[PDB]
């Protein structure tokens, strides 16, 4: 199996004047590289992927692509689709565009079947030929791959190679690893990277890593090399962060963290996200004193 | 107050597929089939149009089918135009006035998990946009979000294009706080099972999925509803309830599009993937529940 | 089939307390209050009654000061009598009966989750030991399980004195399934805000917490209801929704209770733990829905 | 603090109650809960919900809780009584009641059916905590009870009440786990969910209270064990062996699962229950047989 784990940024998408700040885009990569991450996926959930157009999906990878050239650091492009024929184009033109690897999120909104997903993400793996990551986060799709349909797709699907799991439901993780041992489980929520990691999960797609990108990797690792006690005294430590970077739907929390540290020069989501309210601005905002934020 | 409304008994529509393409013919054929029997407006390319899956190109064709099978009726077009961006939803608002939609039907953005303020901003955006009217969807079990009551209401009060919301969420309490708080907004049924309670509640209409299999049942439920023969309406309501739920045994419009083949009023049980065809058993108990019903034909 | 019943609009009785004690001389007065303002059954010791807090003694006194109060009247008694262990509802069900009660409430085993089978069981066993009507009572939220419709129905068809079922479910899906399958049962809200929904469903009662508070109020919108006057029903249900919304700002009876002392009703905000005083923020919230409405006093 | 000090953890076991012609059948209780104590397991949990506490008599809940402290003397192996009620004044009541007869601590279920607020499951386990001088470890199972004790609402009471230990979480939210102990690590947390047991041992829980334990005491008490002494990878692997089993004692309400298991093993005489509980479905029942046999079940 080729395979893309460890320490992994879902990386922000920053605006200005209602346009990909592209500068702003490189230079947070290359934070992200200088702080212990192994891979960054562009254009995903927190890099408001539903947003963007086609042209500005491209500049993305591009960009990630080339920020990361010469480096150890591997892109996953998000590349998932609620409509077969176009994840299928997405993977490709993922693959067309320099990517590693490519992280599918389970069609939303429309609700297929388990048949469905199988056939769906068959489709998708057979389409390209690198590493192809699925992404279960019912909250947001209003579906669930379940662990029979996720085991049979790494069986019978040579370049999908384990799932993102945003489903907060440990007991599907404990599902998945006893009865395929050999997948990467890799974690979608941050306030629990420890307990998947010490699971046997082999890496995390990170929100929290974008404002703390040495702490989530530190952590990471910590965890892969078996030092639990190291790797739960970090994720301890980043629960408060974690938790509020969730106070509001994912991005609106961690642009507003990013802006506050002076990451990102404007405060600006493309409709229909939009800021915080006044009260949650200011949580964030305190929450934040307690962490060392890197610069650049 | 003085709004453009379209009510009534309204039909989502299904997309017929042949050979991997949209069935023109029978697309037309169909819609021809609920005008005749009662229907007040149809829905092309919503939920159970497959409108995930269609094309830009497919989308056009099938508002523009609609437009000129239902031209020299009285029948209205409502167009789905919904998305997750609103950029895209505002771009897909004039698309579909330019092809010649009566209204729109937006649904609630999917995924993004928008805050109210944002729910707020895309909907004045959208309303803004065009001159027809707009009816909001809130049907969270497919979107992850909620459109609150409170939102529903500005929205209808700030903006004088959205005249109300069709309800798909399982919540008869919210249907009451809608009408108690803003009695002049038209509520709209999204659950073919509870039709009949939304309508006595004073709602006034559905967009319903049985219809594309019963057209003249959903019909006459929603008329006598609205003339207050709720005895006759109930009567109808409950006769449809084993069907109504049988709709749902797996995601529609996988169902209704079995049913529709099954009745041989589609000549293909062809799906976009990710869809795809029901489980044998289920097929099988959907073939079983149509036996106690009068499907009419073309 | 021709089972006795209680119907129409009845109310959740509230137990007053004073220095810890049942207040006797109050709870007759709240009774007497009821019966002067339309209602049409009383249910003492169900949840609202803080069933879970009293003991043996006290659920027998208030049963007796029930059926005392309502001598010489057309009003009944419907006692709380359920429990989650079959052997103690049975015993329950058989002291209401000694205690004058003209039937009973057994709401459905809490905290165990037993099965559909066990239900069935459960509810065989009750009936069976009774000669009074049984009302069932689902109320998932609390109780962790759910009687299925199935299960209800095969209940109200095998056990002669099962006669319907209070449904506080927040699923009107539910209450139509129900009477669609089966019309002969008595379906009782058990919902305040959506009493007008069930009843024009084909519900034939409530069982009400407002009408602790507003009992003249919530006896015209069943009555009217029940003569298929669905404007003016509608109408009241409508102007109490935002009471009806405001008595679940924390879990009943902790608003209703904190309603009744402020209107000066009962003499003390008194619970017993783990019930408690509502927060103050809540308690300035229910005062201020109050002041829109016209409350009796005795 | 001497109270600070006295807490009850380890591997725990849910004890089932053994019925025969409807009544308590006290020889196979015993026999069983020395079974337990052959098989490695710290604690017994007396008249829970996995005893079927509900439809239990005041009388029953009395020999069951002396039986199991008789059955312990002379071991290390502590009683952890089931004493929760939705009354604060009965659950007061049956905290005096378990410390009388013997026991060495409490388990007190969040109130079910009522609802209180937070502030009120405050008040009524500093109620409970103040009237007796031995541990009591909350117990939250939001899918039972209708309530959730909130994690603000459990630390409190662990700072404010010299014996009040820990939580027993049943919540399937491991999130909720980590929230518990970055906060107040002092805490003892108790895993209430077979199948995640070792997840939560991971992240620092000292214990379980265990249905699987019934059917596996060997098991259970090997993977709590070696998790306590941080061999992570050895604990892990019997979580892993043990999903399948973990899994199929929940495919109907416990303990109705357990029990069925535990008759199949010829562990007791016959598959009894109180209504409301009653035998499972027959699919069920096939596939805890076949589940079972997969396992190696210790005898008596
Ligand atoms: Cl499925
Ligand atoms: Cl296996
Ligand atoms: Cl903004
Ligand atoms: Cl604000
Ligand atoms: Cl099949
Ligand atoms: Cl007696
Ligand atoms: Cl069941
Ligand atoms: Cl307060
Ligand atoms: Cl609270
Ligand atoms: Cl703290």
């Amino acid at each position: 199996k080729n395979i893309i784990i460890g320490a992994m940024t879902a990386l922000i998408t920053p605006f200005k004047n209602g346009k990909v700040d592209e500068q702003s885009y490189a230079r947070l990569i290359k934070r992200q590289i200088e702080n212990g991450i192994d891979a960054v996926v562009p254009v995903g959930t927190t890099g408001e992927s539903a947003t963007l157009t086609h042209e500005e999906h491209r500049t993305c990878i591009e960009i990630a692509v080339e920020t990361c050239k010469g480096t150890k650091v591997k892109v996953l492009a998000g590349a998932g689709s609620n409509a077969t024929h176009e994840a299928v184009g997405l993977a490709k033109f993922a693959k067309e565009h320099g990517a590693d690897g490519i992280l599918s999120v389970a069609p939303y909104y429309n609700k297929p079947t388990q048949q469905g997903l199988y056939e769906h993400y068959k489709a998708i793996a057979q389409s390209v030929d690198i590493p192809v990551l699925l992404y279960n986060v019912p909250g947001r799709t209003g579906c669930e791959i379940s662990t029979d349909t996720i085991i049979k797709l790494f069986r019978d699907c040579e370049n999908i190679y384990g799932v993102k799991e945003a489903s907060g439901n440990i007991d599907k993780c404990v599902d998945l690893l006893a009865h395929e041992p050999r997948m990467m489980l890799i974690s979608g929520e941050d306030a629990i990277n420890y307990p998947i990691l010490s699971n046997g999960g082999k890496g995390v797609i990170s929100v929290t890593s974008n404002l703390l990108p040495d702490m989530i990797s530190a952590l990471t690792h910590f965890a892969l090399d078996e030092n639990y006690k190291e790797a739960k005294k970090i994720n301890d430590e980043l629960y408060n962060i974690n938790k509020i970077l969730f106070c509001e739907s994912n991005p609106i929390p961690i642009k507003t963290a990013m802006y506050l540290a002076g990451l990102i020069e404007s405060l600006e989501f493309r409709l229909p996200l939009c800021s915080p309210s006044k009260e949650n601005f200011a949580k964030i905002e305190e929450v934040m004193k307690k962490y060392k934020i890197k610069g650049f």
